[PDB]
């Protein structure tokens, strides 16, 4: 909800597993010639040097206010204490590289001391890997 729009999420750590719900997003930035985008969300635990934690929602065509309503589960291990949940919205493009739309992240430990829930401001790509900005109201 500021330049790159906002996203509604839920994420809690229930003994063993991290549960994430990606509800919807609003006011996303136009990344297509038609003035829209084809948004999908990529969920990842970072760092992910082996590149194995990737999960993704379906792609919704031609919209800036997608409603995915999809949930995901990551098995956690003691090694994940220092990892973060990365949430990135991307714009599916058929004839070129997919465009970045907005992102954010949560510390696994952070989520364990308080599950995330509600609206969050979409951040730039690099910075999105470092923090999140909740939007109460
Ligand atoms: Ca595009
Ligand atoms: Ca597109
Ligand atoms: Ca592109």
């Amino acid at each position: 909800t500021e330049k790159r729009g906002r996203i509604y999420l839920k994420a809690e750590v229930t003994d063993e597993k991290l549960h994430v719900t990606v509800r919807d997003a609003k006011n996303l930035i136009p990344m297509d010639p038609n003035g829209l985008s084809d948004p999908y969300v990529k969920l990842k635990l970072i760092p992910d040097p082996k590149n194995e934690s990737k999960q993704k929602t379906k792609t919704i065509r031609s919209t800036l206010n997608p409603q995915w309503n999809e949930s995901f589960t990551f098995k956690l291990k003691p090694s994940d204490k220092d990892r973060r949940l990365s949430v990135e919205i991307w714009d599916w493009d058929r004839t070129t590289r997919n465009d970045f739309m907005g992102s954010l992240s949560f510390g696994v430990s952070e989520l364990m001391k308080m599950p995330a829930s509600g609206w969050y401001k979409l951040l730039n790509q690099e910075e999105g890997e470092y923090y999140n900005v909740p939007i109460p109201e």
